[PDB]
């Protein structure tokens, strides 16, 4: 059976878990049912599961080259897909609490769902409380009486604690640090003193690439009972740094993406976001670039926007680009390397891992 | 050593734990470990600490009664510490979290968090996101090696998601379940039929009752290693019992309690909710009295506020109350009895719970 067809029959299969569940422990009535299924399909549905697949193909590797009954290989796919969803589901949470915290309208071309008119915020922020727990319950169901149970849950909870430290740093990435405190209201950073590539880089490695690029390789071992196959502190190393390349084409795509492809109007420079192209600005500035970007960043006001993508245009930012595309496809392809010696297997789906990302 | 001083001593511990954790592993910096520090404080500390420190008073009951060394006794007690935190902060996430959806304005005479000049709703849903996640590190890192922690950690997972399915409940307890429609905006119920005991009753079993009284008696058992001193199903009754009077005691106070006292303004009335008082009053109502309280119903007007609590006065809901009181008197001291049989400590521990939510 081909691999996205039986990740998506899981779905249906898991859908209709929770909500039979819900129906029989949980005293749901119909009705109420639906709206749940219906969140779940709206939230949960219609990307490219590159998360939840990267699972299965992980485990789709290891069962080449491993000996096993056939129910054995069943069970691994199913678990598989199973954890896949958990992924998918925990990346839903996050992206429906993130519209409502972000003020957004759209996301992928289609409303947020907080802006769904018998949806709004006062359910919508339940609804994706509603999405992280439904991951705990697939995960105690399907992986009750498995060996790796523990591992599992021990891994996803430091992940989506990990990717909830990452939206602090993100949220807080254009108020100077030293200015923090709760009862004070924010100002936006003058100086820009903290757009620097450290800093960026700890916001996309916590926001992101532990959720995105991490938990989908390490499921992948954990289903397969291949941890053995790999030094962890490798596939660490390689999940962040593919994970930071992946944002950084994020943060160009929001300033130079048409609306219509990018499926969302960007707002990262009203935002005042430490985006790539902000700090790889700043890196290369001169007096006068420095002060007519601090005179017109992070404002609603699309002339002073247009100002910001005017500096960056004529900045070359193209040629820093090439230029961190050729480092970070030479530092994936060593570590390619470095896995393949424990195993081949793994070190070929780290690969199409990163062609998936580098081609998009 | 005192239990309540115990308790504290331990959040102190915890505390620093968790935001050594951040700076050691996390790569946070003083400033934020700084504004994660008064987060937790401002929505974890300053309340009676009920539901933590009812794990502590499960846990000290059988300490009486069973045999153990000096050390064993000081690891139970920091255990149902820890456990009784893990059940603060995750009432903490919900406050946080529901005080955002309602568009709260105080709780216990303070802002809501979201509230805070230097805080805002996009960092305090996450904050909240946080509240939680720190449940699960503590749990991971104070109970790794114990016998108990997977039928914690899914308990946990159970009364979280039992919460959160309440919460659902509670935010739709104004609109026809029929016309439940995330396409369409909710329109106000108009006929009230869905204003019934039954369907009260489940809003304040899923909403409140897990996580307040269920989880912290529970939790005592699990840290005692006693769960065979009780028969599960009565403790999940009385639990249940025990907290909807709770509930009906704050839905009586949103209405009829000095906001002074109360520590907020009550909008239950201008909310439409489905309180104890809306549902008697509807029980006993003759049909002008039943088109009077439609007429005014869920309506920011405090004329229309006033006409409403003005139908409730006169129709004597004090006696519904009173008699609701006597039955819950009644059917508590009967589970009391029944959970003598298999554990005198355990039934004095319920005792004490029932005492204390019948005086306050
Ligand atoms: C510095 C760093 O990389 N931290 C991430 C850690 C991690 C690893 C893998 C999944 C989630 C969290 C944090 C907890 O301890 C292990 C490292
Ligand atoms: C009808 C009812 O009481 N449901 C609550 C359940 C529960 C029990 C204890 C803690 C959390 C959840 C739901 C899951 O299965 C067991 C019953
Ligand atoms: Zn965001
Ligand atoms: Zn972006
Ligand atoms: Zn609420
Ligand atoms: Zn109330």
């Amino acid at each position: 059976m081909a691999s996205m067809e039986r990740f998506l029959s899981v779905y249906d299969e898991v859908q209709a878990f929770l909500l039979d569940q819900l129906q029989s422990k949980y005293e749901i009535d119909p009705n109420r049912a639906r709206y749940l299924r219906i969140m779940m399909d709206t939230t949960c549905l219609g990307g490219k599961y590159f998360r939840g697949m990267t699972v299965v193909n992980v485990a789709e590797g290891f069962l080449a080259v491993t000996q096993h009954d056939e129910a054995t290989k069943e069970r691994i796919l199913h678990d598989a897909c199973v954890g896949g969803w958990m992924i998918e589901f925990l990346q839903a949470h996050y992206l429906v609490e993130d519209d409502i915290m972000d003020g957004s309208v759209m996301r992928r071309g289609k409303p947020c769902w907080y802006r769904f008119p018998g949806v709004t915020t006062q359910c919508a922020i339940n609804d994706g409380i509603i999405l992280k727990s439904w991951t705990q319950i697939m995960a105690w169901h399907y992986f009750a009486d498995r060996p790796f149970l523990k591992d599992l849950l021990c891994l996803f909870q430091k992940v989506d604690y990990a990717t909830a430290v990452g939206q602090m740093y993100d949220v807080t990435s254009m108020c100077d640090s030293n200015k923090l405190d709760p009862e004070v209201a924010q100002p936006m950073t003058t100086d820009f003193a903290e757009f620097t590539p450290a800093i960026y880089k700890r916001i996309v490695k916590y926001k992101t690439t532990f959720y995105t690029y991490l938990l989908p390789l390490v499921m992948g071992l954990l289903v397969s009972e291949a941890a053995a196959s790999v030094e962890m502190n490798l596939v660490e190393r390689v999940a962040h740094l593919i994970g930071e390349y992946f944002q950084v084409q994020d943060d160009v795509m929001d300033c130079f993406t048409p609306p219509e492809q990018l499926g969302k109007v960007g707002t990262d420079i009203e935002d005042a976001k430490c985006s790539w192209l902000a700090v790889t600005f700043l890196g290369k500035a001169n007096a006068a670039q420095v002060a007519e970007f601090k005179a017109n960043y992070g404002e609603k006001d699309p002339a002073k926007v247009a100002v910001v993508k005017r500096l960056y245009s004529k900045a070359n930012l193209q040629a820093d680009f090439a230029a961190y595309e050729a480092e970070v496809v030479r530092e994936v392809e060593s570590l390619i390397e470095q896995l393949k010696v424990k195993s081949p297997t793994f070190a070929e789906s780290v690969a199409v891992v990163w062609e998936k990302t580098h081609k998009r």
